[PDB]
């Protein structure tokens, strides 16, 4: 049962979201309207602590429909977060802590949303990493994970691709504790739904797998609301959708109207709202003390109660299970298993020739057990990415009998953005999970709206991209990346890997793993690559260095991966005609990028011509060579060796082409490309 | 009625995909093995005429499924298309007419395939074509148009979340003619399909709007299938699906097993099944003439017929409606209205600001009227985008009320990677289709995957992506565009229009609508910009032009954009300081390349030093200056103006750069970016 202050406490939320909206003169007023009910519902019966948004075991909320952020922020305002009334009134003002969109940083903010499907999407993933918690560490008599994941949808996640192959997966794998609120406005941009959306939403639904709960009265139907989600925590073994309908903008002269959608209220419909609500149509951002009194009552005080029950239940669980108990306790604190990378692989220069995909496997099979907190799984490709290590039991529903929560490695199917957006989750959850997805490199381009995520936030996620260029061979155009690691290079805060033989796939490895802010992608090849003399794990964990050095070199050939051996290989061609070629391997332009400039001085100088060696685009070249060899055109279908040699790829053609740029510069002084003028 | 001769012909098939991809030692058996039987139905029933694959009322059929080509080159031949044996006997093989994945160049080839998920996409896009001109054409006497698109998918494209998209859209718009006959075998790479996709497949197709038919022995039952087809062809108001069970890998020791997937059959294997099907097992490429005639005489000869037919009509219909008949005759050619481009707008010095996205909406508005086949839309941002002239009249079913077939705007609501996707489509059906479609710049990445292949096939498609960044304001960083245009340079055959005025914008639709092999983006702007004293269509249609001359000047700015008038702005700055500064605007890096050296060597001419100003990814500016002021990380949310100045793109901000770039070059001797040495 509700009672007058719950419908005071729906009022303060419709209110103080639309006075945030109007000062800021920018945002969308409509959604938060049409929500409030919904999130004091909801709110009121989760488990949480405004005091410590990051407990453990706290029933986690997703707004995926992230342009209602005004809601967001008046609920974290409201239940006793760090989010004050000067914060709300410096909403999408530079510098404030209110953007215009949730940004993963703020204390409550779950994940970043504001690109529709991605919120949905992550919260499937924090959905499986509870399961697996929870199937890892509880006991009898100790439940440490059982909490729930709520998430606020509306028509246009619903409409992005990515929110189907994960509701498509969320039916699979039997997520119950997921719980998706759908705010069924009947409205979006363009006006009416029905103009290009009138699909059977519920029946698409059921089709996943997922149970579909109806609510009519979105807009004062409290008693229904609290009522659908009750069933919705009844039915564990179906992810449950609640298809809630309500009026955008309830309360306003437009509500109802598109209007509404993305543009502030008319300073004369705000004061009509208020005087509407009962409040003062003339005083902006004003809440009744008894909203106050109440939330900390329903929530902060229960909240902060339950908190204090589980850390003690953690202590004695230490008590009772030393080593799970201090296992966790370490994921807890973020740090990685200690001296861990000493497990890592090493190779010389007599060791064989193998793909840096096989090299890859090999790696995941020597860590898996020392790092519990590595779940790992590919996209349909587990038999070509080698993502999967032997000892290995899938994560899937108990009834399946094909694996069970407790599992670790993931089958996402032939959905790639989906995976990009679950790890996300998955790492976002907490715990120090570290999610790695599979797939081939040029694939990786259809999850670029997850990946983007993925950095802006800073979810160090691991992309494991084999096939990375035309060694792919027959398979033709379609299949090889051209365009894709500069693309990446593109984008900051993201390390691209290329790494050339074993050394370097470990240095990949641990620069990938120990990272807390920064994603990384870890492009692998098909083909037979051999191990080179002069790489280290400690010097290519540094992004770039100089495998093979001369005394005064006539020129530096820079390459990557597949392209560093077959350098080498042009410098002994090279020297056969007197010329000294010093040989720098660059793995990571980022990491190289993070070392101090007299480091990388030290491997790309002046006076010297740089050419640089890699099968792919040029584009990004121009910050550390002079002149760059590589392919600017789509690839072709045939055996490899012949597509290489096709692209002038040979030792002898690489060789021809540095002598062309010796001689292109003899006289001439040069500055390395490193050097910034400001 | 099917006889024994419909059984050879269907082992012929199976056999000759066999050998196919024996012989390469590369390739997909499995779904060739179990598709012949409904390849063999279809195309015995399909209207085609092989010895003119460009008749416009030809059958369309698209393989999804791309990796079983050797399906579709089987057909081809056998079916009387210009491809032999020995072209089979090079598939997969360097240069040879026989790639890996079916490609758009090819005869007989509708589109691009081997990416999951775009092939059915596409589909949709040529049958919104088809329903527009038979709308638009088709007269009481003269049915002009009338053909069917079928296709042919898997699982994977089921899995990929562009054809939840584009089939959501399908049934929303009732595509009639559109029939696609899923593969439906039970395995995928990882193994079966309860590992990860279990869900109702029928039952959420039903959801969309589409019609359901089932054919259970898809393996053996050639009638079956016929009836589906024909039962298909019945509702004239729903897409169907036709959910055929078959065995991948028919007629192997392996049939059912996913070894057969993606690998060649064992040579012992393939003796089996030549045996078992009657065939000599010891002999390869073998056709017998019994299939060759029965194909002739049921497809080739009545194909080549009908077209005949349809070419006598067509020269009734230019006699009876001239104008009309002048009008698709043009279409059918190739050719653009005479004189066109005299109806774009150019503008001068004095004219008022207007932001780029608004003077795009003047070229839509003045346009429209002058080309029948420019069919435009956006994805759920119309009034954002202004990508909608006035007068239009939606595409829709007759029966919503809202518009009809012979519409011209699209409303795809928002689904970003189906747009580009059935874009391909459209522009793939014919009649100088001139498909466009707008979103938000920053979003475009979420259609990659379609965007690569109209690239890669070479679609002139046009995307209006606005919003081109941090210009875009209080929205913050997961709305403002940072990597995107250096991402989209970065893949090869493209254009990249930023144009920075009215003139630009011109120039910018001329060429994109002029372009009969590469697709395009034209970044536009948020924010108003001063029309420049300078531009105009033709300098900027060479991609990027001297804008300010001055003579001796100390340093050269390359801007693009918005950034061009910033630019100004600076020089102005400079010269106060006495500095001579040439200011160059760079519309479009593709159209500038495509442009003879020694032109654009006198706009980036060597011994000066030249920085480019760019609000985005300095990555890609290497190849054209010494130095680059632009912004290498995520943005904010602010006020738009707050944000540049915080970012330090301001006139004296720029100005200051250039003295420090002309004072680190002082003495130097300085060459030009453009000057490659091999
Ligand atoms: C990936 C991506 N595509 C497009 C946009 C632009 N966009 C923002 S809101 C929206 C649609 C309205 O969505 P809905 O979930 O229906 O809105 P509500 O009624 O809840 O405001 C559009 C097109 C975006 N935010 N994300
Ligand atoms: C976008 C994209 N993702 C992944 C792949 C790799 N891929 C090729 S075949 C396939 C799996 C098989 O799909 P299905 O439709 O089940 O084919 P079948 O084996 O039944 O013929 C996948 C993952 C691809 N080609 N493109
Ligand atoms: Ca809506
Ligand atoms: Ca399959």
């Amino acid at each position: 049962q509700f009672t007058d202050i719950d419908k005071l406490a729906v009022s303060t939320i419709r209110i103080l979201a639309v006075d945030t909206v109007s000062k800021a003169n920018s945002g969308h007023p409509g959604a938060p309207l049409g929500m409030a009910p919904a999130a004091h519902v909801l709110w009121s019966q989760m488990r949480m602590n405004p005091t410590n948004p990051d407990w453990i075991n706290r029933d986690r909320f997703v707004l995926s429909n992230g342009h209602a952020v005004a809601l967001l922020y008046s609920m974290l305002h409201l239940t006793g977060y760090d989010l004050s009334i000067e914060d709300l009134k410096q909403f999408r003002q530079l510098g404030s802590r209110t953007p215009g969109h949730p940004e993963f940083e703020l204390p409550g903010v779950e994940v970043t949303t504001g690109p529709l499907g991605q919120g949905i999407s992550n919260a499937v993933g924090m959905a499986m990493a509870q399961a697996n918690l929870a199937a890892t560490y509880n006991k009898p008599g100790f439940t440490l994970s059982d909490n729930y994941t709520y998430v606020f949808l509306g028509d246009g996640c619903l409409q992005e691709g990515i929110s189907s192959e994960a509701s498509s997966l969320a039916g699979h794998l039997k997520l119950g504790n997921l719980i998706a609120i759908y705010d069924d406005n009947k409205i979006t941009i363009d006006g009416a739904t029905s103009i290009s959306f009138d699909e059977d939403v519920a029946k698409r639904y059921e089709a996943y797998g997922w149970e579909v709960l109806y609510v009519e009265n979105g807009n004062e139907d409290l008693a229904g609301i609290a009522k659908a989600i009750a069933q919705a925590k009844l039915s564990k073994d179906k992810p449950t959708l609640i298809k809630m309908t309500t009026t955008i903008g309830y309360g306003s002269l437009h509500a109802g109207s598109h209007s509404v959608a993305g543009a502030p209220l008319k300073a004369d419909d705000v004061k009509q709202l208020k005087s509407k609500f009962g409040f003062n149509p003339d005083k902006s951002f004003v809440v009744p003390q008894e909203v106050y009194d109440h939330y900390q009552k329903t929530i902060l005080k229960p909240g902060v109660e339950a908190n204090n029950k589980w850390n003690k239940l953690f202590s004695e669980y230490q008590k009772k299970f030393p080593e799970l108990g201090a296992e966790l306790a370490r994921r807890l604190s973020g740090q990685l298993p200690a001296n861990w990378e000493s497990k890592l692989p090493t190779y010389t220069a007599k060791d064989s020739a193998v793909a840096t995909r096989k090299l890859s496997e090999t790696v995941l099979e020597d860590v898996y057990n020392q790092l519990p907190e590595l779940i790992g799984g590919s996209a349909d490709l587990t038999p070509s990415n080698l993502t999967r290590w032997k000892e290995a039991l899938d994560f899937q529903p108990p009834s399946s009998g094909s694996g069970n929560y407790s599992g670790r490695y993931i089958r996402y199917g032939i959905r790639e953005h989906a995976m990009g957006a679950i790890m996300n989750g998955i790492s976002a959850f907490g715990a120090n999970y570290k999610p790695y997805g599979g797939t081939f490199l040029n694939f990786v381009s259809y999850a670029a709206g997850a990946v983007r995520l993925s950095a802006l936030s800073g979810h160090p996620v691991i992309w494991v991209a084999t096939h990375d260029s035309i060694g792919v061979g027959e398979d033709g155009p379609t299949h090889q990346p051209i365009e894709t690691l500069a693309h990446f290079r593109s984008l900051p805060n993201i390390q691209v890997w290329r790494p050339a033989d074993g050394n370097e796939v470990s240095a990949a490895y641990k620069n990938s793993l120990e990272s807390k802010h920064t994603p990384s992608i870890i492009a692998l090849s098909r083909q037979n690559l051999p191990q080179l003399e002069g790489s280290s794990i400690e010097s290519a964990s540094k992004g770039g260095y100089v495998l093979q050095d001369v005394a005064n070199p006539d020129i530096i050939l820079v390459a990557t991966g597949s392209e560093v051996s077959l350098s080498v290989e042009a410098a002994k061609t090279l020297a056969a005609k007197n010329i000294k070629a010093r040989v720098v391997s660059l793995p990571d332009f980022f990491t190289f990028d993070k070392q101090p400039l007299e480091y990388r001085l030290s491997v790309l100088p002046d006076n010297v011509p740089i050419m640089s060696v890699e099968v792919l685009a040029t584009t990004c070249w121009g910050k550390y060579a002079h002149q760059s060899f590589g392919i600017d055109r789509f690839g072709a279908s045939g055996k490899a060796p012949e597509v290489f040699k096709f692209f002038g790829f040979t030792p002898e053609g690489v060789a021809e082409r540095a002598q062309k740029t010796i001689a292109f510069y003899k006289g001439d002084k040069l500055i390395s490309p490193l050097k910034k003028a400001f």
